[PDB]
């Protein structure tokens, strides 16, 4: 179990994904937390991100003194490598701005280095410097502009770093915390099958003889969430509200492989229902509020009916933790055996659970479905047309081996006569996201198959906005 | 001057344009013309195009038999081949279906195919086929499938061709156009100070003291027009309608060139006018038609309050022929042929190779009502994508380029097409590199715009302009 100590840094939950990666458990806690509280866990090491405030800033978080005085091997990266510096006896003083840069190392020793030969590009942190290693240390890293890039001490327990090695602009970022991983003898014991024998026997003894309730939509994370019910045979029931926003051929593809794999799957054919909901709206937000009304109401009307239901369990995620609403009266126990997992984990689980590539490696949807992708009211004739130009889009996308390059793509109906908006995003964390860049000739072939297949379309166009400034959805 | 005898080929204003390019003048004639009609311009050489129709189809146009004793140097091109045969002895038979197709020449020998060594890949028309030859002549040409795709009198003045050289699909087939010339003995008259020269004549001739009163919209069209008028001494009164509708600048650069080149040019303030007879109104139809009706008004009055005005000078265009006299000296010349002579008449780069631009303007470009806002966002988007087109070398390498402003919060279209003839156009590939550093540079020098996007549609199915 590896601490990343929270400084404020935009890639710190990147760092805690890499460490998985290396398959060593990560888990975050912020900076400032009293060493009790970072100790209690049994860290077999430590990594202090970096932030956006400079080690001088007094409003800058900062650590538990005694931090650094508990023989628990740490990495200390950017800011983190500052604290390391000023509070053990070294010299750090301020310098450039906040902001990063490319930089080659133009020396890099030791063992947090080895496996890196060559170039070594880092993407460097230009806020301050420490000039001076803690007393006793060694500088093991310079790049041309800071004769000071990485430090180490004397017993190799401790080193910092001056760049961010969890990011992309660090190509070779992952061997050096892997360095330091075998550095400080971490264990991998993060693997699949070891999360899925902790997640079987944990929710068989809470879940015991009673039953859970389960919303299922269709995306990877309830599939598995269900197959995870069904695989511990806990009694259960798995609800899918068919709100008729699903793309073409989604209900039956879902309900045949969950019930195959053995949930029990409960099918609410509630498609009039949300149409009706939904007559003359356009206001997106009100779009989602109305069809986030709609679902709570058909979900609870089946946990009444089909009850009772001691637990509800739900897909929440470790990114949900760092940061609908059912009737008051339906009191549930929360089974949330994913909280501590990232998306990519559960679709490995899912893999270890007998989930089909069909739904296994298939892109996120959204709950509100086709209705936030028809710029202003959900017609049935709307949805019937954007559900055939979606359906052209992927399966081309399919057939040229590029839908698994992309991390979301999608299709937006805007009434004029119609426009359709193709639209692919590369992404990690969906929060930051590029436009993708897809072959030209495969623009060209997606937009002729549709105008001509689907005549209500007149014109195609591809989405060239990146997030920020721009979300990934149209509305 | 070489004659083009039109049975009906899409191609056909092509085969016209090549040959201008080859500098011969061409004139396009109904296939079925008299041969007196088609005689009385003197042509050194006959083109038989192609045609959608079978030679065995009674609808199916016919040349006057006369022609083809006529003593004229004549290449047939498919339907043409096919007449060729049938009317001189050959045997022309039923096959295929209407349908062109990419093939390779197997064999390929005469003064026809000088110069043309390696492969050859033609554009095989696919209906019907030459089965034998006129008695005499020799079948110069084989594909892998078509033993006879092109014949060759025995006289060396007369050739037949089951492919379309006229078309980009068949690579070589400008250099099988430019031997056929050399055979025939065309002379390259077609030159711009040959034009030039005819066209400053008779200019002055035909309005000799009269008034004569064109519009200058911005377009090279309009301007080289003026620049002839002037250069040829004519008493002319160059009227420029500024509706507000221009892109950022515009009114600006074409005021200060024309001037300086000695245009007689009245730019009326229009704005306002066309501003408040475009509110509420979003019907594309409606809009032109109101800016239309706003124009004449506002060209009307100034043809009065500076009367009277004996001829109306147009830049009437050949694709096109394809209380005023109206004056026309471009009606037998392609839009790239007037760009030649505004060469000479000393029009200066930056007007003379722009890209066309509506007379509508940006009310076309502006999915709903147009208002003066809109216009501001627009103006300034359409201005990043020009200048960064024009920065990396793009600009020359497209026939258009164009932003709509979609109003949902706006989500801005970029558009940019190559075309031959605008009558066919193909989206503009440009670099993946080069759209995002677009798409960037517009939402961030441009707030209001959240969103922008690139058009992947071809024309057909749609048009170049969004409306
Ligand atoms: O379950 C959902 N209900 C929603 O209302 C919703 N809105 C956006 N998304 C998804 O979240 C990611 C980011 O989309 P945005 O950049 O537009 O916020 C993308 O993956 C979106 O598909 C939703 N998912
Ligand atoms: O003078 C003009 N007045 C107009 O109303 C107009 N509408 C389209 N265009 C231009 O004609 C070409 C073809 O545009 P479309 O494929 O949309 O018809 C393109 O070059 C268009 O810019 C116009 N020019």
């Amino acid at each position: 179990m590896v601490l990343v100590l929270d400084f404020g840094s935009q890639y710190t939950r990147l760092i805690a994904r890499r460490l998985r990666e290396l398959r060593a458990f990560s888990l975050i806690l912020p900076g400032d937390a009293p060493l009790e509280e970072v100790l209690k866990h049994r860290p077999q090491a430590l990594i202090l991100s970096g932030g956006p405030r400079s080690v001088f800033d007094p409003d800058a978080p900062r650590p538990d003194p005694r931090l650094f005085s508990s023989g628990l091997p740490l990495l200390g990266i950017c800011y983190g490598m500052q604290l390391l510096a000023q509070e053990l006896g070294g010299r750090v003083e301020r310098a450039g701005r906040a902001e990063y840069g490319k930089a080659l190392l133009t020396r890099h020793e030791g063992p947090l280095f080895r496996g890196l030969e060559g170039e070594v590009q880092v993407w460097m942190s230009h806020q301050d410097a420490v000039t001076a290693p803690p007393p006793g240390w060694r500088v093991v890293a310079e790049t041309e502009e800071n004769p000071v890039a990485a430090i180490a001490s004397p017993d190799g327990r401790a080193y910092g770093v001056q760049f961010h090695p969890e990011v992309a602009h660090t190509p070779k970022g992952m061997q050096i915390l892997e360095n330091f991983l075998e550095l400080a003898g971490v264990k991998r014991d993060w693997t699949p099958e070891h999360v899925l024998e902790e997640l079987l026997r944990e929710v068989r003894e809470r879940a015991g003889k009673d039953r859970v309730l389960l919303a299922v939509s269709g995306g990877v994370d309830s599939s598995t969430l269900a197959l995870l019910l069904a695989k511990a045979g806990v009694d259960h029931l798995a609800v899918f509200v068919d709100h008729g926003l699903l793309r073409l051929g989604e209900r039956e593809e879902v309900e045949g492989a969950l019930r195959a794999l053995g949930v029990n799957l409960l099918v609410v054919d509630a498609k009039e229902r949300f149409l009706k909901a939904l007559k003359g709206v356009e206001d997106p937000e009100e779009k989602r509020k109305i069809i986030g009304r709609e679902f709570v109401a058909a979900f609870s009307q089946v946990a009444r009916e089909r009850g009772p239901f001691r637990f509800l369990a739900q897909g929440t995620l470790y990114p949900d933790v760092i940061e609908g609403g059912l009737p008051e009266d339906l009191e549930f126990e929360l089974l949330e055996p994913f909280r501590l997992l990232f998306k990519d984990e559960v679709r490995e689980l899912a893999l270890l659970l007998g989930l089909p590539d069909t739904l296994r490696l298939r892109h996120p949807f959204p709950g509100p479905g086709l209705a936030v992708r028809v710029l202003g009211e959900v017609t049935e004739e709307r949805l019937e047309i954007l559900r055939r130009a979606d359906d052209i889009f992927t399966s081309l996308l399919r057939e040229w081996g590029l839908y698994e390059k992309v991390a979301q793509a999608l299709a937006v109906l805007t009434p004029v006569g119609y426009v359709l908006a193709l639209r692919a995003v590369t992404t990690e964390d969906f929060m930051t996201a590029d436009w993708a860049r897809l072959p030209l000739e495969f623009l060209d072939e997606a937009a002729r198959r549709i105008t001509r297949r689907v005549p209500e379309i007149g014109r195609v166009v591809y989405d060239l906005t990146s997030k920020p400034p721009a979300t990934i959805e149209w509305e």
